[PDB]
């Protein structure tokens, strides 16, 4: 390999309004965390999240920030 050899990774998004999945080729999970965390707070959406090294998948699931409600 004389070129960098790239990975797709993809997400899945379960947010409050953004939802679905999309991908980004990256050399290894670690850089493919760091723009899939990007992307998700860009697009307003923080959250809890789960990685599968086997199917290379993360997914994102937004927490909602509510107030009381006495």
């Amino acid at each position: 390999e004389l070129t960098p050899a790239v990975t797709t990774y993809k997400l899945v998004i379960n947010g409050k309004t953004l939802k679905g999945e999309t991908t980004t080729k990256a050399v290894d999970a670690e850089t493919a965390e760091k723009a899939f965390k990007q992307y998700a707070n860009d697009n307003g959406v923080d959250g809890v999240w789960t990685y599968d090294d086997a199917t290379k998948t993360f997914t994102v699931t937004e927490m909602v920030t509510e107030v009381p409600v006495a």
